[PDB]
């Protein structure tokens, strides 16, 4: 009943092109098994939101990579959000909800959009930029890490460690465990700058520790709820930030509407993030025997949703390989979707917006001239360099 499939959508010929083995795996059915790690998959927008919407049955707390909790030791401690099922998670969540808040969003957006501001004014003087060292990755390591209150040394760790914790989601390629091996500096920082007595008062990790007081956390919870905000949240907005600048480049004529009316920028962004994916795919286990989409699947068994896919669906989407500034975007999964949907969204939308109004306000014309290099991670996708010629507006 079931296809068997042999593609393996953690190697590097599926990193470079996923799109052609995305429509197979689609067009195979509602549920694929991937021989090469036994594994079930599912590719349509239906059944990724429908596994997305049911965490009892597609639970979390044994694993959102490959990996089997109940089988095999993480390669760290559990993530206090992410890796729990209601009602453990629902506590945590809310404490990251409050933290992050629409109300938090109003304290930090002037002084994103003015960083926002400067920094492509600082390009534009510079003319030929690398889009995602000088641009993608430029901007939010200046905004960010001060947000949450993090001291300045020790800043080159948040990018490895980031990029380790999506490479260790996947299975036990040499990807992860070049990643997990020689990771013991990345892990030692991150941790340590987890402590109250080294976050700075009125960022995100202050603001974490003092929600111990409520019930909600107890104290001793407090630093793993920050190493989520050290994890999560900054290369996903990088390769989300680098993917607009690239659909900018590729389709000029949305440049040129977001350039006529700039308060498109925020759902340019929300485009760029369904039409790239940053997170293209998460796991989920199964707590019983399920009926998914006409195929059986037994308990225990690991779930692999392809949420880049999902967002590319015919069977969902007018012209998906499109990339429309103007889309009704709204019900796409590369935030996720039900009880897990990001925590961080706001804070995503509100750097990637304040970029593109910046870009919109600014730039006439965002030319390639380098080769591009795309960069390899189990569960991210976004690019490693993108050579650009910023002409001034
Ligand atoms: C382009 C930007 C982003 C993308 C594409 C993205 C993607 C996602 C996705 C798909 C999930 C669902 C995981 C699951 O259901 O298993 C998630 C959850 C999460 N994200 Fe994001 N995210 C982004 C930005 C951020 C930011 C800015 C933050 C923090 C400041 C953040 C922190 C988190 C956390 C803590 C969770 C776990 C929430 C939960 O388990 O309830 N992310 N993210
Ligand atoms: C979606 O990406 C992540 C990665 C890590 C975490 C976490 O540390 O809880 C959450 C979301």
């Amino acid at each position: 009943t079931i296809p068997h499939l042999a593609i393996d959508p953690f190697s590097l010929d599926f990193f470079d092109d996923p799109y052609p083995d995305q429509q197979t795996l689609r067009d195979a059915g509602p549920v694929v098994y991937l021989d090469k790690w036994n594994v079930y998959g599912v590719a349509r927008y239906a059944e990724v939101h429908a596994v997305l919407n049911d965490p009892t049955t597609f639970c979390s707390s044994r694993g959102v990579g490959l990996s089997d909790f109940k089988k095999e030791k993480p390669w760290r401690p559990p993530s206090l959000i992410l890796e729990a099922d209601p009602p453990a998670h629902t506590r945590p969540r809310a404490v990251l909800s409050k933290v992050l808040s629409p109300a938090t969003m109003k304290t930090i957006r002037d002084g994103f959009a003015a960083a926002a501001d400067a920094k492509v004014d600082e390009l534009l003087q510079r003319g030929c930029i690398d889009a995602i060292a000088d641009l993608a990755e430029a901007y939010p390591l200046s905004v960010f890490p001060d947000a949450m209150g993090l001291k300045q040394e020790g800043r080159e760790h948040l990018l490895p460690y980031a990029g380790l914790v999506f490479n260790a989601f996947g299975p036990p390629n040499e990807l992860r465990q070049t990643a997990i091996e020689r990771s013991a500096p990345h892990q030692a920082y991150v941790n340590e700058q987890c402590q109250r007595p080294n976050l700075a008062p009125g960022g995100f990790g202050a603001c974490i520790h003092a929600f111990t007081d409520t019930g909600e956390i107890t104290p001793d919870e407090a630093p793993l709820l920050v190493r989520s905000l050290l994890s999560a949240g900054l290369d996903e907005t990088v390769n989300g930030i680098g993917a607009a600048v690239y659909c900018l480049a590729r389709f000029p004529g949305e440049l040129q509407r977001l350039r006529s009316d700039p308060t498109l920028a925020r759902n340019a962004f929300e485009e760029a993030v369904r039409f790239e994916s940053p997170v293209q795919t998460f796991f989920r286990t199964t707590t019983r025997e399920v009926e998914l989409g006409g195929a059986v699947i037994g308990e225990g068994e690991k779930v692999l949703m392809f949420l880049g896919s999902a967002n590319r669906d015919p069977r969902r989407w007018s012209d998906p390989d499109l990339y429309d500034i103007t889309r009704k975007t709204s019900g796409h999964v590369g935030f996720g979707s039900g009880v897990h949907m990001c925590v961080g969204q706001l804070v995503a939308r509100l750097e990637g917006e304040v970029m593109l109004s910046a870009l919109a306000r600014k730039v006439a014309a965002i030319d390639i001239d380098g080769p591009v290099k795309r960069r390899f991670n189990n569960t991210l996708r976004g690019l490693e360099s993108l050579p650009v010629k910023l002409t001034p507006a």
